[PDB]
């Protein structure tokens, strides 16, 4: 069929389906308003502050986030109409409902309202997609330190020594998959570490300064 | 045989077997004054400025900072005199010259003589004993960082937008065998890290205060 | 051929080969007094020390403690007789001479002497057969332990609280190949491990005291 | 959500939020007074033979011990008034039933008033915690000897000789998995290993000796 | 070339081609009257035995024997004065001498009186060759029993049982590799062994008997 | 829980609880009469034969035979009246029915009579425990044996020859998973193997004969 | 136990139990007339072409063709009157009914009249077990040929040349499970392989021809 | 360098390099009269039939064959005389001379006046490249067959009854490497098998009817 | 030591050594006038042109052109001058010579005034680092296509159709290991990926147009 329909999504299509047209218009206006990057979290959010919305935008606000990554699954090789045509099929086939004529009809056209524009959704998901052709990245990290004494043969001396010790560990996703690493360390290692990212920290402002005329985003 | 005798230490040994008394027993003194974690280097260069001492013990001194890691292969439950006759013979069985019995006795008396004491050395080569009971430790790293900018699927639009990535590489030892690992990085998490490896580096600065009655030292 | 000659007991066989009749005869009357688990180490020693024998029986001793192991690899199945010659053959075309007959047939006629009898220390090997027909044994252990104090977030406090932990490492051979193993312990099961032992070590003295009647040994 | 809940421990979220000011608090004071190292088991027979506690401590017991290994599955950089409330949210979610806004509450209030001081529990979680960074630790082990006689080719001769084997088997857990380890021994190597063990059991005294400024503790 | 020729019967090839033309003849009638099933040994102590052989014959009788496994290597398919030809060529080229003209004539002539007739050693070579078209074999095999004492767990009371045991273990090849396999066995399982391979014995004389038309044989 | 109770033997559980008096005592004495090695299929047979004894016992026979399995998981370290008491509580919790404190006390002093004396019982299932240490044991073979003759080439000849081989497949149970093993033979070599297996059984008998001091058993 | 039962045969059972006493004489007779190599399609034509037998035999035709598998899995060592006692137990205990005991007798002595006899079916099936031993044997193969011609650079000369190759692909049977495997030829070896298997069927006829006094069948 | 010169080659391209003008255009000749399909050991058959021909051209005719094989592996994209320039360098560095530039010159020249033409040839490689893109490819087999009687359990009856088994092996290259294959059969699935490829013969044959207008060859 | 340095390259450490100071001033300035991207092949023909340069510089160029795969695996933290002095030191230790004290400084300073400046060099060598953080790139590929005529069961009917079939195969270089592909194609998708690897043509046109004030290059 033309999309792997999430059976979750269901509702979502059949809310905007029956949605009014002011609702989608309106909906429309506000994503060709949204910036770049914005998160699903903050977009639900704003919708629930926004007074004019009924629960129907929040509800479907999921499914409409979900739209930046099969909005470039899709390409500009493709008529937005047909594609619009197509997942209407596809939702009346494996859907909630076989959706009469005029529903039918009258979910093309919302899609073809709301999947048009979308310009800096599909940019901040381009942006999400040419960031993960990689195979890996982190998630979060934990520093332990141990320390232990020095002791003799024969404890008819005092211990007077001991020696301190570090530990690094690290949690990565790899191609889909979450991932671990562990590793011990020495004092002056970890300065130098901190000497070598502040480094790079600067080049990180030096670059944010250098091109004035672009932006640089954050994406999460 | 005793021990694992290297082939290139048999010259040390021939030297050391040859050495004048005077020497050997000036060289038990200076290294009972040797304080702990002194490296090789240091201890070659000493020997070097110090006058008194002839290019014997300089080219022995390796030989003697070797001692370490074989004064713990052994054990307290062994006779350091059995230890030097056996040892005395192991050289003369697989090193340079069948010592003849004055020179042997004379090998075995300065074993004996510079193998004793040795006390800050061996607590040495115990903090690196203890140290690498673990299974690998760094070595080194490199911070790699790459910026690219966001295009349009026809450029009638200018390009407006980019995004900036951070790689970190590291390399490490693991049971005796150098390895390396690569993973890319965002700045926020750059800075958390930071945050983290300065608030250890804050607890290891109070574990310093901590135990003003103890010494803790950094061994390389 | 009769036998997987080792080429440094070419010498020993030559010796013997060319060996006094009185030497062979009373060395075969000695190993017949032979107690049962006596090592070769003993052996030698003694016949070091005994003024009728010549230097010939030390030089050749480590091979007719050898013979132990070859002694039970032959099997009552076949004439001594022939073992005899057949060995002869095999030590004349792998070892150092293409021996004559005059002393081909010396050598049969010392091997036939010595090779009989042989009660002790066949079973003394014997009981090493039966002893490795399994998998494994130990060589050494180690026994390693560590303290460790307990800290608090903010070091506002002192620290009054610490951690004993301890450490057994052990060395074993496992079919002709040397292996370790390493374990952390508490106290608590070293004590219960010691009642164990101290439990076990009571039954074997018991079963020491068992069988008046026989002999239970002990071989190295 | 905030927390992997387990669907057992539902019924004593229900009875916490439940439960009375009174009981809450001086639990929290009772905790609060806990020493270091105390088991479930002691806590639990301990609430049990308090009179003024009701049952519903008891049967919440179990899950307030095992705060323990959440408390420090959480950190010190969250607000613990956020960790009730979104726990809270999280229970209501998973749990036994959609909390009312005043239970809600009060549950939330009770988990501010008993997941705050918890030292001493949160300590000794933490002790096991640093405990089990390793791979593998003991469970149990069982002792095994066996002794074999001698026999003849011909038995002709009686049987005068026998051998005595020795055998210790051990059991561990790896990785949060059992395991297990078989190996034959003899006396003189028990008796060496008793040496071995007794000499560290003497050291851990001397331990227990050393640092009477510091209290040292066994966790189980 | 013809044959993988071994660098060992370059000897034999150059014997047989210079060889007499009355010692050929009269090998080639007796290898006609060999029966099948003669050993390689049998057939040099016969050609020892036998006057009219000059030492040209043994030398060259392991090769003669080695035709066997050869004669079928080769099939009836081709033309023996050519396999002849091509095999004086391989030796000439790969053997001892660039044979001379009349002496490649006579080594070819030669091959052609001896490798024909070859009845019985071609046939038994075949029974060889129909024996290993499977995958293993017996080569020897031993047999071990044990027996062992049952004790209590307070020696308060007298051994009066124990346990007897028996073991086998056997050598095989497989795939021209030689193998070997352990079992142990109770005393009525081995008793229903020896009557199932007594019962299958008789079986195998009445087959000797069944067939008075036919003969059987055992090849080694 | 106190044993890994099988939910068949629940039935038995609740017969020995509600058994009598003078039943269990009976049985007692019997069981205490019991000779070592006797197995299950007799032990029922005599208790049916015992006019004596109700269909309780025999009914609950195969549970009283599965005592021994758990008589020697159980050990002398714990008390048997607390294993009583344990085991009446795990049988109450898992088995059939909340017994009453009466018949939960009959139970008990049941389980104290019955399981108490059982002697014999327990050396034979130690015997067997003693048994399956090792890893493997026979279960059944069978001999499977072939004859096949000899052709020509061309058969212009008659066939005159063949060969006979013989086959042997064997089972067995290796660390409780059963198996089997396929080798073929030769007669000769099954007469060596006869004449090996003949030697041991001569030694097995001198072993019966050797010892008539103490009892050996076949266990099965 | 005694067998393993397949859940369909137990109609056959039941059928067999309650069958008239001159059914299954007559079928034991018509079996014992039955030759070699009769096949279960064969059989069940006949029984049905019969017009003295009822549809319970052809019913219970295959449990009776069924019976050569599982008359060869018992063996002569067996009393077949037990045989057919435990596998009516068998049969009452996992087939459709607990057969009362006079039905239970009938189903026993008509076991007893059919399963004795069966000379030509058990030794057919022993044919088809004595046929898989091995490991593997075709079941199908399928011949494809291809074509192609030769072309040129640059087609300014027409393409004169071509090339013809051929393809065999089969299907066979390997340790219980099908296989195939894929091959290309020439015209010239298909014509060898021809030759080949000519010759081999000349073979095949001679050996028809060669043993008048023995017949020789072919198993499907 | 341009090619990969084997080291024996060397000489051919000597001779080549010194061969006469007459010769190397009259072998051009000969070579554009080649027809497509001509094998090595006919092409230097026919060159020594060839009485104008020197043994300069046999000796060199390997190499002159060895041309197709690097005919191909050059291509149409370069020029000819550039690559006999570039080759020409390649032996006059790897070969036996540093050519001087006259014999360089004449090499060169040489080599395009007979590297030029070389039609026939080239295309023969071509058909034997486009052969060997596949896998693998035959190269013999052999065909062997068994029969085998069937006994009696008890010998009581006489054999009547036997079975003939039939086997295939077959040997096959599979990237570049020799390989093998083993099957049993039975007489029917063999006229089976001569079915099918009997139609595929006659397949073939009408495929040779089929376009008379081109030609198809067998390459050896 | 310094550098892992290659045994060919000491020949043009020595040329270095002992080269002028005006050829090495002149060699500074004509690399500090080198554009990025610059291979060896053409600087080293530059060098030969260049006539004021003699044979050493041509002889030494591959040494400076492999300059740039060190001058980037040093790093700036380093001083020049102390790296000069170390590779001078490692060329001493393993090269040609242990150079004099006077031409060891020569060498020292030639090395920082060459090793200087060179910046184009070791952008274009970054440029290539920067290239291959990746796994594989290609390095050839070959275009393989075939037709095939469709036949008739019955060749009653004239083959009147067919169909043609496209193969693509592919080569590259993956982890420092040379590697292919193959994979066969069809006319329509060959047209479809022409036009994307089009359109992706015009884009790299346009970005080559996109920023007029930066150049961009191919690196070889």
């Amino acid at each position: 069929m033309k999309y792997k329909i999430p059976k979750n999504f269901l509702s979502g299509f059949q809310i905007l389906s029956q949605l009014d047209k002011k609702e989608i218009e309106e909906l429309a206006k506000l994503l060709g308003e949204l910036p770049v990057g914005s998160n699903v979290q903050e977009f639900q959010s704003a919708i629930q502050t926004n007074k004019e919305l009924s629960e129907n935008a929040l509800k479907s606000a999921d499914t409409i986030f979900s739209l930046g990554g099969l909005l470039l699954e899709i390409k500009a090789d493709d008529s937005l109409n047909q594609v619009a045509e197509d997942l209407t099929n596809a939702y009346a086939k494996e859907g909630e409902e076989e959706i009469g004529t005029e529903q039918r009809e009258q979910l093309i056209h919302n899609l073809l309202i709301v999947l048009q524009k979308a310009e800096n959704l599909k940019k901040t998901f381009k942006a999400y997609r040419l960031l993960f052709e990689n195979t890996r990245s982190f998630r979060k990290s934990r520093v332990m330190t141990d320390m232990r004494m020095i002791f003799d043969d024969d404890f008819q001396k005092k211990n007077q020594t001991g020696l301190i010790i570090h530990q690094l560990k690290l949690e990565y996703i790899e191609d889909n998959t979450s991932k671990e690493f562990f590793i011990s360390l020495d004092n002056d290692d970890v300065l130098k570490l901190s000497e070598e990212l502040k480094r790079s920290l600067e080049k990180e402002e030096c670059i944010k300064r250098d091109f004035d005329q672009v932006q640089f985003i954050n994406i999460k």
